[PDB]
Parts: C-alpha cells; structure tokens; sequence
DNA sequence: TAGAACAAAATGTTCT
DNA sequence: AAGAACATTTTGTTCT
C-alpha cells in the first residue's frame, strides 16, 4: 500500500483521508475550495495516471470523490 | 467565422486552416517543441473552446486532420 | 498572415 | 497531516 488511489503514482502519505501523492493533494484542495465547473472532453471515464491526470479535471476530480477524499477528514478521524 | 478545430472564433487562415488565435499557437508549440501527448479517452474528445485544453492529443490530431502545416505558404 | 511577448490558468514542489 | 509560498507547465492574447 503505496500509491495514489486517485493516479496511481507514488503516494505522499494520506491527505484529506485518502493515500494519495501531492499532486492529487493540492488539486482536490483547490478543486473543493473554488470552482469545479469542469467540462470531461470524452465520457466521463478519462483515464486518471501519472501523465494524464493533467488532462481530465472533471474526471480526476470525480476520481477523489469516489477514493473518498473529504475536507473535514482531520476533525472526521476525530470521532 | 469560426476555428476548424475547436469552433470557437475563427481569427483567420493559420498554417493553411481557418482557425482561432488559441488554436494557431497551439499547433506550433505541438510540432515545434516535443512532448508526449497521450489521449486520456479514445483517441475521439471533442474540441470545443472549454474542452480543447483538455486533450492535447486529440486537439493536435484534428489539426493535423484539418491540414495544418507549418509549411503553407 | 505569422511571431514575439506578454499574461493568465492550471499543475506540481518545497518548506534552509 | 494540512497548507502557504514558491515554482513549473500549459494555454491564450496582443502587439509587432
Ligand atoms: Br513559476
Ligand atoms: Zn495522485
Ligand atoms: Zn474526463
Ligand atoms: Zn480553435
Ligand atoms: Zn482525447
């Protein structure tokens, strides 16, 4: 157990509750935090990896759901 | 009146396509510099002027499709 | 029409 | 672990 459960690349150690890298990390912060209007080009399936997670922000964000990834995982284990 | 590959606002001829401004220099950067382009879908997204910052494969592909070439004139 | 430059958006890394 | 600040990459506009 030591990969991104949303890219798959090396994981970082867990953030916002999911073993993820830090990329991951800071796109789900900042897609929670703003917008995230995204617009998938192909069918909602995009391919989420290493090289093309740059691609699909509406499907790497809807990977981080799906992984479980939560704002309030810190207070949440508080419980 | 409007861009050949992604449909937005078709500025003018570029490297022998009518296309945008974002689209023109798009295509040089893709055949002048390198990189790997990997299409994340099926090798089929669809361009349009949000979601041609999406795939860069695909974008390049209907450029070369549309017969952009740095060589026209 | 093409380039250059400039500017902005989107992603990723370091925190001596 | 979480997050700021820094840094890079990728895209888009404008002014030659
Ligand atoms: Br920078
Ligand atoms: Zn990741
Ligand atoms: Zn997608
Ligand atoms: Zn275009
Ligand atoms: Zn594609």
């Amino acid at each position: 157990s030591h990969m991104c459960l949303v890219c798959s690349d090396e994981a970082s150690g867990c953030h916002y509750g999911v073993l993820t890298c830090g990329s991951c990390k800071v796109f789900f912060k900042r897609a929670v935090e703003g917008q995230h209007n995204y617009l998938c080009a192909g069918r909602n399936d995009c391919i989420i990896d290493k090289i093309r997670r740059k691609n699909c922000p509406a499907c790497r964000y809807r990977k981080c759901l799906q992984a479980g990834m939560n704002l309030e995982a810190r207070k949440t284990k508080k419980k």
